[PDB]
């Protein structure tokens, strides 16, 4: 499969969260996502194929995980918007206040600002803490799935926020919204992976 960020994939065929990012350790491709997605060794599927496993987590504390893949796959320096393409060139954080987008499977590329950080969420299976608000709106299934600048700087994964009923925050206004993503720098260094860019 082709790697982009914000794309479905399945865990144990079961549960549905989005890629992060294409990566690579040394010689082994990857990519990140969030670590409430899976468990150690759950199997990842793209397209209704084997894709790899999860090599590592964090959930809760931390939400934050890479799936190893097979050498089969295709990294690409990229993340879904819609039909077209958003291009990863680096990893640079951005501040409260700028402008940043999401990619994932339910809501598909949603766009707001960054409102705080070090957010701490009160999640079913334990607190996580360190996490970027932004007001762009998300729903359930977007787990994972990429946070990005539309100058190419890759920010986080997602997850989670204040979904409705309806699965989702996209139908409340802006100011209602936390959406909450973990950063991607100590994703980075923890498992030492580097961010496939173009």
């Amino acid at each position: 499969a082709n790697i982009v960020g914000g794309i479905e994939y399945s865990i144990n065929n079961a549960s549905l969260c989005s890629v992060g990012f294409s990566v690579t350790r040394g010689a082994t491709k990857g990519f990140v996502t969030a670590g409430h997605c899976g468990t150690v060794n759950a199997t990842a599927r793209i397209g209704g194929a084997v894709v790899g496993t999860f090599a590592a987590r964090v959930f809760p504390g931390n939400d934050r995980a890479w799936v190893s893949l097979t050498s089969a796959q295709t990294l690409l320096p990229r993340v879904a918007n819609g039909s077209s393409f958003v291009t990863v060139r680096g990893s640079t954080e951005a501040a409260v206040g700028a402008a940043v987008c999401r990619s994932g499977r339910t809501t598909g590329y949603q766009c707001g600002t960054i409102t705080a950080k070090n957010v701490t969420a009160n999640y079913a299976e334990g607190a996580v803490r360190g996490l970027t608000q932004g007001n762009a709106c998300m729903g359930r299934g977007d787990s994972g799935g990429s946070w990005i600048t539309s100058a190419g700087q890759a920010q986080g994964v997602m997850s989670g926020g204040n979904v409705q009923s309806n699965g989702n925050n996209c139908g409340i206004p802006a100011s209602q919204r936390s959406s909450l993503f973990e950063r991607l720098q100590p994703i980075l260094s923890q498992y030492g992976l580097s961010l496939v860019t173009g």
